[PDB]
């Protein structure tokens, strides 16, 4: 899979982020 930083950036861009990522990113 793709590293947490690079899902980040795909996730602010469409609107998309929820845990773990929110957390791991403050989404």
């Amino acid at each position: 899979g793709l590293p947490r930083k690079i899902l980040c950036a795909i996730a602010k861009k469409k609107g998309k982020c929820k845990g773990p990522l929110k957390l791991v990113c403050k989404c």
